[PDB]
Parts: C-alpha cells; structure tokens; sequence
C-alpha cells in the first residue's frame, strides 16, 4: 500500500531506486518514525539526505495516507527555497525519501546560536519564505507546519521549506494531531474548521516575531493557555521591536484569515523592502 | 484561585466543609488527577463519594478553569438521573468534590459483564438518559462526554449521568483535548467548530448502538480511522439489530446536528415506548 504518484526511478546526478544505491553517513536528525541520514548516491557521489521511515510505526500511528500526500506534493515542487524530494522507494519494512541535503542545518538551531536575528537577517528570511510560500500556494497547497524546525538552510545560507508531512490542498478541514478517545464524540467535535492558504500567512507572522524577539508571541506554560492566547490573539511587543516590524506582524496575526495580506503585500511591505537583501 | 460559585458549607444529611468531616473508605476509582473514595460524613453517617484532586496536577495540566465549570454546573443540577454534587472544598494541596455515591458501578462495567443489553434494558436506559439530558439541555448545558464510563447506576439500577468535567454552556467552540505543539498554528487550526446541545444527541445514538451490539459503531484500530468513520458516518448494523433500533440509531447518528431529533422525539420513538419500562 506504498505506491505513490511520485518518482521512484534512478536519477543520474552527473530502473527503480534500491538501498544499494546509497552510502550512508551520520544521522542528520531523528524523526518520529525513523532517522534522516546523510547519504551519497554511489555512482555519482552526489550528497543527499535519506529519510528512513518504518512501515510498522507508520501503520500503528495510521499516518500512511498523510505520507502519500507528503511524497506526492513535495516531489512535484521545484523552487530554490523549497527542499527537493527527488524520489522515494520502499522495501519490506521501511520507506525511503530521497531528499535534498541542506548543509547549514535548521533555522531553529541558528536562532538558538544567535538568540535573535537582526532586522536585516529577518527581512531576508521572510522574503525567501514569502517567495517559496507564494509558489506553494500557486499549487493550492497549504504547508500547515511552518516553524523554525522545518526551515532548513542551503549552502549559501538561504531558506529551504521542509517537512511537508502536514501539507494538504486547499480548502481543507483535516486535523493535524489527534489525541484522546473519539469513539463517542460527534463530527462537529472532532472535525477541524475549514482553512486555506491563509494558514501559512499566520505562521509567517509568528516567525517574524520569534526571529526578532527570540521567543514565539503566544508562549505559555500550558497547552490551554497557549490555546487561549492564539485564539484571542493575545501577544505584546518588547520595546525594541520597531514600528515597521510591529506593523507587518500585526497585519499577519489576524484572527480573521481573510484579513491577512497576500504574500505579495508582504514582499512589498515597507519594512521588508527597506531591510531585505533579496 | 479555587473559589467557585458552588456550595462549600456543611450539610446536615439527617460552617465550611473540612476533611475532618469524613471517614474514608476504599477507592471507588482512579481519576486522572486523583482518586474517588467511598466516604462517610461522620455526624450523619451518610455514605458519599469524595473525589480528591491534586492542585499541582491540575495546574500542570492547566485544567483549573474547566474544574470550576464542572463544580458550578453539576452542583446546580437536581435530577434523579444525574449524579448530585453536594458541594466542594479545598486545602493547601487538594480539591475535594463531595459527590453522590452510586452503589452499582458504571454502565461500562455492567456492559462488560452482560456483553450486550437486550432491547428492553437498552430502551429503559435510553429513556432515563434522554430524561436527564432534557433537564441538562433545559439549562443550555452540553455534557459533551456521554459514554458508558461516565454513566453510573443508583441503588435501584437507574442511570445517573456523571463526570461533568467537559460540560459547557451552549453554544461553544471550546476544545476538550489538546495535543501537540500549537505555537505556530493559526486560530482556525486549533479552535473547535461551534456546537450545541445536539452533541449529546449523537453520543446517545452511539450508546444505543453499543448497548445492543456490545461495541461502539465507529470502532477502529487507529485514532485516524476512527476519526474518518465518525466524520463520514461510516457504520453498519449486525443482522440482529431490529428495524426499530436501526431507525432510532440512524436518526441520531446524523452528521448535520440540526437533523438530529429532539430528546422528546427520542422518548416518544416507537421502539423506545414499545420496549422501555419507564
Ligand atoms: N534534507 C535534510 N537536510 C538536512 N537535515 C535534515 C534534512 N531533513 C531532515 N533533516 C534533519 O532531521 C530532522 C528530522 O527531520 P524531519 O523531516 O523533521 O522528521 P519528521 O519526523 O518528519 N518531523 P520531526 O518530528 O521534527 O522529526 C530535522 O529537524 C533536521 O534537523
Ligand atoms: N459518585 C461515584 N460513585 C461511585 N463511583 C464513582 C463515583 N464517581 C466516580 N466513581 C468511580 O471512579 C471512576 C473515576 O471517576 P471520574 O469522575 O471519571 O474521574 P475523572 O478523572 O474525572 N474521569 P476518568 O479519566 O474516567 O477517571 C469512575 O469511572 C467510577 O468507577
Ligand atoms: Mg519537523
Ligand atoms: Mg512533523
Ligand atoms: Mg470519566
Ligand atoms: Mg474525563
């Protein structure tokens, strides 16, 4: 049940994929269902990332259909600021995603090192991110999981959107995380609200805030308090956040999704154009 | 922060409550934040249930405000088929709910013993449940957690609705269980859909099915499959479920909440009146 509408054939980086095509290196990270390994295609010596997923853990979590969406959606996207998915294959026990290797790690880790980004580094990242999301949204795809952990850095330090495991086509009501006993709840208590590409515009506004401040705007001790802060749009600005940054953040963190700007208004925002290098 | 609009004064079952007012017996059950104990008020020797909740665990889960709703809502309800909450009190570390003692246990356990209920036992329970939910809904309260574990049995074998920890006033969009990182999700991805008292009509239909069949209609191996079965109303009937029972169940398990019958149509349904003893 692992036949996707996505490439599975050998690629000459200089016949179906096989595990014997790859040399394996250090783990680049640990996912929930397996590790992502630094890898190399043997013939071309091309460096890639090999995401290994265990079929047993995929099925016990019932996530086999969202994996299909991740593979099919990401493999058909071609953008300099989006992580390539060159193809996939599977054997008896594992599924392998052949991913573009991002050498400079996650924006999450870079934010940990630098504590907070200056306005120019932030505006440049937001330009790259808005460009990539514009391309994603032109395909009617919602990423729905935009956050520093899922933003990788290319060899030139540019942003690469990664982790399309939650991506869907707009509009959608699909949930992302399900917890608790559902057996007795009606549909109106388990189904998510209808949402579209404006979801990623909100996440983009959260990123502008955390890039400049060093912490997310709705941070709280419990899930419930964070839930209320988000639902009621309860956040405040430290005094060092400039007026132009406060304007862009406030325009993006709108409870009404239709009131959030188009990505082109973000790219042309005065604070962005004044501080971005791209 | 544990001052509720609910009784906290001593009651003569034959001055504020104190833990010294009660003799403690065996645990009647184990909740998520503490045990429910068989207890006895010393002066009157009146047998009750003492629900003990640890403030430290309540706050680390951020559930202090839903506890207020549970205490305030349940303590103002007076119905023979609803578990009384006589009052509450708290000390430095714990909150105590003084509950009516239900001698014959949960419907859950009775269903485990009998495997499945005959049509007459089922119809009688549904009559008692519909009567109690009619009273609850007359107060514009949604229980939102109707299931066999939360239905207790009085000394005469009658149903008693229990566990109002999820109860709210209609209409509502409050979630019941929150899981996963919310920090980057927009409101439309974390907020629940608007719902009202029709929620409990769906749960009632699930109960009719499980009472007669012995298993819930949307049972599945994963949360995701169960989610899809509920959202798409995917269930089938074993051949022994009679035509009248199939009619009542199908009328209640409507995806559109407004298409579900009033509780009075349930109480007057031909299958109910033909088989209920109440
Ligand atoms: N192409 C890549 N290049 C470099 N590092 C990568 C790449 N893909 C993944 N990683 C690293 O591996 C980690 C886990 O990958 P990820 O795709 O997020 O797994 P996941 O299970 O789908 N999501 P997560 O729960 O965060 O692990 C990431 O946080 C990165 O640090
Ligand atoms: N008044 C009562 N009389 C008799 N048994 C009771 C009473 N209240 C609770 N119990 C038992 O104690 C168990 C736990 O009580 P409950 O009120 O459900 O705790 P909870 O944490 O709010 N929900 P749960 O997660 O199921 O424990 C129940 O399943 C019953 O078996
Ligand atoms: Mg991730
Ligand atoms: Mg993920
Ligand atoms: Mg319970
Ligand atoms: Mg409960």
């Amino acid at each position: 049940s692992y036949s996707y509408d996505a490439p599975s054939d050998f690629i000459n980086f200089s016949r179906q994929w096989a595990l014997e095509d790859f040399e394996i290196g250090r783990p680049l990270g640990k996912g929930k269902f397996g590790n992502v390994y630094l890898a190399r295609e043997k013939q071309s010596k091309f460096i890639l990332a090999l995401k290994v997923l265990f079929k047993a853990q995929l099925e016990k979590a019932g996530v086999e259909h969202q994996l299909r969406r991740e593979v099919e959606i990401q493999s058909h996207l071609r953008h300099p600021n989006i992580l390539r998915l060159y193809g996939y294959f599977h054997d008896a026990t594992r599924v392998y995603l052949i991913l573009e290797y991002a050498p400079l790690g996650t924006v999450y880790r870079e934010l940990q090192k630098l504590s907070k980004f200056d306005e120019q580094r932030t505006a440049t990242y937001i330009t790259e991110l808005a460009n990539a999301l514009s391309y994603v949204h032109s395909k009617r795809v919602i990423h729905r999981n935009i956050k520093p952990e899922n933003l990788l850095l290319g060899s030139a330090g540019e942003l690469k959107i990664a982790d399309f495991g939650w991506s869907v086509h707009a509009p959608s009501s699909r949930r992302t995380t399900l917890c608790g006993t559902l057996d007795y709840l009606p549909p109106e208590m388990i189904e998510g609200r209808m949402h579209d590409e404006k979801v990623d515009l909100w996440s983009l506004g959260v990123l502008v805030y955390e890039f400049l401040v060093g912490k997310p705007p709705f941070e709280a001790n419990t899930y419930q308090e964070t839930y209320k802060r988000i639902s009621r749009v309860e956040f405040t600005f430290p005094d060092f956040v400039t007026e132009g940054a406060r304007d862009l953040i406030s325009r993006l963190l709108k409870h009404n999704p239709s009131q959030r700007p188009m990505l082109r208004e973000v790219l042309e925002h005065p604070w962005i154009t004044a501080n971005s290098s791209k």
